[PDB]
């Protein structure tokens, strides 16, 4: 019966089960720089029985940096950090997609590149929280900053940023990459009415709320492969710093059909903030799977029992485990075995050092 133990090919990889980690903001980069570490190269490598590791949102330009601490995958030594990273996933006989963010209005002008105000599609507050370093390099939050918006002819540069960020994370040597569209970033700021009041061609109608994200997929398809780029989504409820507007569904169905023309990998769907929304329908899900015929990862807080449920049904092909992936570096072999997990430790989620990072400890 079991399915969560089967291969699933993704794109041009193939993982040997369908348990993956996802993608999850750690904050224990190296400033200045926003340099992968070492320490983060012995957690992903830990990790590696996971049939695709999703690494932490990274910056595709200074300019995307919303959070201190997060990676970047635009500078020379980032890009050979990275490489360690993966060359240490793969001696593990793993597979690392590398997620790509810009944080827009999710951010603070103190690390924006001059101090000045971070960019989004329009020029409104977030109204949240992101996340600096102290004067001692410990995880603060702190109000989000005004952005500005966008002007027209700085959106190439961002589909560029993306572009070359993809460039990059070929190099480094990531198996996929996972375009972040998700959870109110930059691209989700383009795709929601509630954060998105143009009135040029990337405002206003779903066509034109989804032009910036689908020429982000363009372009990395066109500068890698198709078969090489993911997406994730969260386009139904409420998220901390966004909501989906008043036609969630249909836009949502509509984003996803645009998605499948292009081929792509896979549809990464988050399908609840932390702090809660309300589930997904089955009709909902069966309209999703035959828009997009690709790999179709689900994740919220799922459990096994969920995730071979909606695997059974021919609903989604694999399931992402964020909280139980930190907790525990060999989940798959716990899955499989029914083996307890150990137990979470939500202070150290981010920021900090090994503690709470690579100490939870395999069976
Ligand atoms: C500490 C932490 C940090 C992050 C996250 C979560 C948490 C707990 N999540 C969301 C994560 O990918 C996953 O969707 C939710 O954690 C899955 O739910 P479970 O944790 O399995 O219940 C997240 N999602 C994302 O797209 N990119 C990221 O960088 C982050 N950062």
């Amino acid at each position: 019966a079991e399915k969560l133990f089967t291969p699933l090919k993704v794109g041009a990889v193939t993982a040997p089960n369908r348990v993956f980690m996802a993608p999850l903001t750690r904050l224990r980069s190296i400033e200045p720089g926003d340099i992968p570490t070492p320490l983060m190269g012995e957690y992903y490598r830990q990790r590696a029985s996971a049939g695709l590791i999703i690494s932490e949102a990274t910056q595709i330009s200074a300019q995307a940096k919303g959070y201190a601490g997060a990676p970047g995958l635009h500078s020379p030594e980032q890009i050979a950090a990275w490489k360690k990273i993966t060359a240490g996933v793969h001696a593990e006989d793993g597979r690392i997609a590398v997620q790509l963010w810009h944080t827009g209005r999710i951010s603070h002008s103190s690390i924006q590149p001059g101090g000045q105000a971070p960019v989004s599609a329009s020029a409104l507050n977030a109204n949240t929280r992101t996340s600096l370093r102290d004067e001692n390099g410990n995880a603060i939050r702190v109000d989000t900053t005004t952005p500005r918006a966008l002007e027209l002819d700085e959106i190439p540069g961002i589909v560029n940023d993306f572009r070359q960020a993809v460039a990059n994370a070929r190099e480094a040597g990531f198996d996929l990459v996972e375009l972040h569209s998700a959870h109110g970033y930059l691209l989700h700021q383009f795709l929601s009415p509630s954060s998105n009041q143009r009135t040029d061609q990337y405002g206003g109608s779903v066509e034109n709320r989804a032009r910036l994200v689908l020429e982000v997929v363009d372009a990395v398809c066109n500068e890698w492969s198709a078969d090489r780029i993911g997406i994730r989504v969260s386009p139904i409820g409420t998220f901390q710093n966004v909501d989906n507007g008043p036609n969630e569904e249909a836009d949502a169905l509509y984003l996803i059909e645009e998605l499948a023309k292009r081929g792509i990998a896979y549809l990464h769907m988050s399908e609840t903030d932390l702090a809660g929304g309300k589930p997904y329908s089955e009709a909902f899900r069966q309209k999703v799977r035959e828009r997009f015929h690709g790999v179709i990862i689900g994740a919220g807080a799922y459990t096994a029992e969920k995730a071979e449920d909606l695997i059974g049904k021919g609903l989604i092909d694999a399931v992402a485990f964020g909280r139980d992936y930190i907790a525990n570096p060999d989940l798959v072999a716990r899955l499989q075995k029914k083996a307890e997990l150990n137990p979470q430790r939500p202070e150290s989620f981010y920021g900090g050092g090994a503690e709470g990072y690579t100490d939870y400890p395999s069976l």
